[PDB]
């Protein structure tokens, strides 16, 4: 009776399992090792993951995402009050405490965030219960590492509520060192570096193992920096040449500028693999199809500062950690964005031409060692 381990993520989670020895990453019902953290509400049904992120341009509104931005906040947080700005669902105060409110079977709902996260941890179960082929009731569920008590009471919460034991909440920095077998080291300090790039945002922690036993030294990043930017880095740049091509501007038309975004994404993650994309787009905007591509250089280009910006916070934590770049034993990849070439190349370029640990797949490291230690915890 396997324990899972699970990264409940800002913009994708990812589920493992450890058994027969080794860690397996589980592919969900479409075949996608790591799943959107979306959920949506129509006239009829609750989508969630890859189903609910599939119908995000028609159903602005009623479709839920970046709940793990709001989990354990109070309403009167200066994070919520400012991410509310930017979302196309509505928050409401209940109590001081934020609930999402949608339209659902045509009555007005609001859900605590641990509520949407609950169902993506279900969604996350369901996936490892259909390639187990039994009933899972015990998990590991990781949080960022500045996550404070509410925020990781709430994440727990959302684990409840799925029908989870959660054995444990770990941070996700240390799930990652221990994918990687790092905390198996003996006696004597070892400095490890995680750097997660992933789809919403920027996160440096630098860890020191002895022994087994984990300390935070330092943590640096931006909350609002992710691979969504460089997604939109793309959608501008191709709205520009719709611009010229057909002498349309197609920027305020929600569903357009949201299907070209998705459109973006994949050509973004194809480029981390070729050196060109293509991008088809039928009837992009009024019966217009837009067939084009994009190259690695030209990509690389439009994101230029927002890729080097990433580096100044692994100069400050190095500060903060009373560290020199040449004391940091592990450099490790996390995050979905630290597959792109260009990225790998500046933070190996930053420590002079040090190995990089990316042999897991970085968006899915978290949920690796979330999965090693569940098994851990289980016996
Ligand atoms: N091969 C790839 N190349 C570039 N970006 C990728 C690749 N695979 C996933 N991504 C991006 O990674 C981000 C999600 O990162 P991930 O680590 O899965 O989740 P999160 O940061 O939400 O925990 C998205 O912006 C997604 O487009
Ligand atoms: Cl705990």
């Amino acid at each position: 009776a396997a324990a899972i381990g699970i990264d409940l993520g800002t913009t994708y989670s990812c589920v493992g399992v450890f058994q027969h020895g080794k860690v397996e990453i589980i592919a969900n019902d479409q075949g996608n090792r790591t799943t959107p953290s979306y959920v949506a509400f129509t006239d009829t049904e609750r989508l969630i993951g890859d189903a609910a992120k599939n119908q995000v341009a028609l159903n602005p509104q009623n479709t839920v995402f970046d709940a793990k931005r709001l989990i354990g906040r109070k309403f009167g947080d200066p994070v919520v009050q400012s991410d509310m700005k930017h979302w196309p669902f509505q928050v409401i105060n209940d109590g001081d405490k934020p609930k999402v409110q949608v339209s659902y079977k045509g009555e007005t709902k609001a859900f605590y965030p641990e509520e949407i996260s609950s169902m993506v941890l279900t969604k996350m179960k369901e996936i490892a219960e259909a390639y187990l082929g039994y009933p899972v009731t015990n998990a590991v569920i990781t949080v960022p590492a500045y996550f404070n008590d509410s925020q990781r009471q709430a994440t727990k919460d959302a684990g409840v509520i799925a029908g989870l034991n959660v054995l444990r909440i770990i941070n996700e920095p240390t799930a990652a060192a221990i994918a990687y077998g790092l905390d198996r080291t003996g006696k004597g300090e070892r400095n490890v570096l995680i750097f997660d790039l992933g789809g919403g945002t920027f996160d440096v922690s630098i860890l020191t193992i002895d022994d087994g036993i984990f300390e935070v030294k330092a943590t640096a990043g931006d909350t609002h920096l992710g691979g969504e930017d460089f997604d939109n880095r793309l959608v501008n740049h191709f709205v520009e040449e719709f611009k010229r091509k057909h002498k349309k501007d197609i920027s305020q038309n929600k569903r357009a500028v949201r299907r070209l975004r998705t459109a973006c994404e994949r050509a973004k993650k194809t480029l981390s693999s070729s050196t060109q994309a293509s991008l088809e787009i039928d009837s992009l905007f009024e019966g217009i199809d837009f067939y084009t591509s994009i190259t690695r250089a030209r990509f690389e280009e439009l994101c230029s500062d927002l890729f080097r910006s990433t580096l100044e916070p692994v100069e400050k934590a190095l500060r903060d950690a009373k560290l020199d770049k040449a004391q940091i034993h592990d450099l490790v990849l996390v995050g979905g964005s630290t597959r792109i070439p260009k990225v790998q190349k500046l933070l190996q370029d930053f420590f002079n031409g040090r190995d990089l640990n990316k042999s897991i797949n970085p968006d899915e490291a978290v949920a690796y060692g979330a999965a090693v230690q569940a098994a851990i915890l289980m016996g």
